[PDB]
C-alpha cells in the first residue's frame, strides 16, 4: 500500500553505496548503515578511522552484550574483522519497533570504508547460509522478523540522479527508499513481475535469455548462471561471466559503433565526456534480462537503458560517465546501476524477487526502462549452474 514513514529514507549514489540512518544501543547511537543484499551481516565501525567521524561505541550502551567470539571476514577487494556482541537496533524511518540484533563492532578493516560516503557499518540482508563466521549468527532481518509482526519482505528502490552529486548534494538529496515490511506502490509504475529465488543464500535468480538492442546474445542460457546471478546493492556495477561480458561488449560496441571509445572505457577504467546536453544517449543500446517466471514456462523481460548502465561521474561543464558493465569469475551480478532502474521486491515470505519500473529511473523522451511480459520460455530450470 502506503508507507511514508519509510519512503525518501534512503541517501547515496551506486559508486559510495545507498545508507539508511538506524540506532544502535541504550541511549541510542545514531549510524548510517550501507543496505547490502549481497551479504548477511550487520557490521558497524567500533573504533577510529580515518574515514569515520562517528562509530559504535560499546562501552556507553547499557543493552551491549559480548559474544566473546571474533570474525574475520574477508572479500575480492578487502576485508573487515571485529567482535561479535548484541544491542538493541531501531531504524528511526523504518518500522516502529526495536530488536535485540546482532552486531560485528569492527576493529580492523582494509578497502571497507569509503572516504565520503557518510555510512558507517553495512546491513546484510541476505540469508543465515553465508553470515559470517557461521549460519547461526541470526542476520538483522531473521531477528527483526522474528521478534516482531513486521511482514518477512523488504523493498528498494535506490535513485540515481542521472548526473553527478558534489559532497553537499549528495548529503541534501533524497536517495531513494527501503520499505521495511512491505510494498510502496507510488515507488513504481506498470506491474510488478516475479521471479523465484532459486536457493535463499545470496538473492539468487534466473536470467534466461539476453538482448542488445532486442539483438539475442544466443548463448547457452547456462553461461549466464555461471557459477550464479545474484541482486546486490552493494556492487556498483552490473557484472557478468567472462565469456558473456565479452559477447555483450562486442555487442553494445556494434550497436554504438557510429562512436568509436578507447578500451579503457570499456574496461571500466576511462571516463567518456561529452559538451553539456549533448550525451548520444540513442547511439547506445537498451538490454534485456529475461528472468524465470513464476508460471512453468513464463519468462519476463527487464529492460535498461543506457541511463543507467553509463554511470555519471564528475571530470568542465561536461557531462561525464564510466561504463558500469563489468566482468566477473563469480557469476553475474545485478548491482546498484541496475537496481536503479527498478523497483524491486524481496519478497522473502514467497522466495520470490519482484520487478517493476522505478518512479525515479533517469530516461529520456524517447525511450524509458521498462518491464514486460509474459514470454513463452522452455527449459528454464536448465539455465541454472549446479
Ligand atoms: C560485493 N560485496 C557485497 N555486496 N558486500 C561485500 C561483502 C560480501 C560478503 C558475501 C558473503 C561472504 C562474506 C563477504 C562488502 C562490500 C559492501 C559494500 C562496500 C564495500 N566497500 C568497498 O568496496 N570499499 C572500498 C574502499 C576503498 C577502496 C576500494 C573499496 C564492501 C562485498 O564484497
Amino acid at each position: 500500500g502506503s508507507f511514508v514513514e519509510m519512503v525518501d529514507n534512503l541517501r547515496g549514489k551506486s559508486g559510495q553505496g545507498y545508507y539508511v540512518e538506524m540506532t544502535v544501543g541504550s541511549p541510542p547511537q545514531t549510524l548510517n548503515i550501507l543496505v547490502d543484499t549481497g551479504s548477511s551481516n550487520f557490521a558497524v565501525g567500533a573504533a577510529p578511522h580515518p574515514f569515520l567521524h562517528r562509530y559504535y561505541q560499546r562501552q556507553l550502551s547499557s543493552t551491549y552484550r559480548d559474544l566473546r567470539k571474533g570474525v574475520y571476514v574477508p572479500y575480492t577487494q578487502g576485508k573487515w574483522e571485529g567482535e561479535l556482541g548484541t544491542d538493541l537496533v531501531s531504524i528511526p524511518h523504518g518500522p516502529n519497533v526495536t530488536v535485540r540484533a546482532n552486531i560485528a563492532a569492527i576493529t580492523e578493516s582494509d578497502k571497507f570504508f569509503i572516504n565520503g560516503s557518510n555510512w558507517e557499518g553495512i546491513l546484510g540482508l541476505a540469508y543465515a547460509e553465508i553470515a559470517r563466521p557461521d549460519d547461526s549468527l541470526e542476520p538483522f532481518f531473521d531477528s527483526l522478523v522474528k521478534q516482531t509482526h513486521v511482514p518477512n519482505l523488504f523493498s528498494l528502490q535506490l535513485c540515481g540522479a542521472g548526473f553527478p552529486l558534489n559532497q553537499s548534494e549528495v548529503l541534501a538529496s533524497v536517495g531513494g527508499s527501503m520499505i521495511i515490511g512491505g510494498i510502496d506502490h507510488s515507488l513504481y509504475t506498470g506491474s510488478l513481475w516475479y521471479t523465484p529465488i532459486r536457493r535463499e543464500w545470496y538473492y539468487e535468480v534466473i536470467i534466461v535469455r539476453v538482448e542488445i538492442n532486442g539483438q539475442d546474445l544466443k548463448m547457452d542460457c547456462k553461461e549466464y548462471n555461471y557459477d550464479k546471478s545474484i541482486v546486490d546493492s552493494g556492487t556498483t556495477n552490473l557484472r557478468l561471466p567472462k565469456k558473456v561480458f565479452e559477447a555483450a561488449v562486442k555487442s553494445i560496441k556494434a550497436a554504438s559503433s557510429t562512436e568509436k571509445f578507447p578500451d579503457g572505457f570499456w574496461l571500466g577504467e576511462q571516463l567518456v565526456c561529452w559538451q553539456a546536453g549533448t550525451t548520444p544517449w540513442n547511439i547506445f543500446p537498451v538490454i534485456s534480462l529475461y528472468l524465470m517466471g513464476e508460471v512453468t514456462n513464463q519468462s519476463f523481460r527487464i529492460t535498461i537503458l543506457p541511463q543507467q548502465y553509463l554511470r555519471p561521474v564528475e571530470d568542465s561543464q561536461d557531462d561525464c560517465y564510466k561504463f558500469a558493465i563489468s566482468q566477473s569469475s563469480t557469476g553475474t551480478v545485478m548491482g546498484a546501476v541496475i537496481m536503479e532502474g527498478f523497483y524491486v521486491v524481496f519478497d522473502r515470505a514467497r522466495k520470490r524477487i519482484g520487478f517493476a519500473v522505478s518512479a525515479c529511473h533517469v530516461h529520456d523522451e524517447f525511450r524509458t526502462a521498462a518491464v514486460e511480459g509474459p514470454f513463452v520460455t522452455l527449459d528454464m530450470e536448465d539455465c541454472g549452474y549446479n
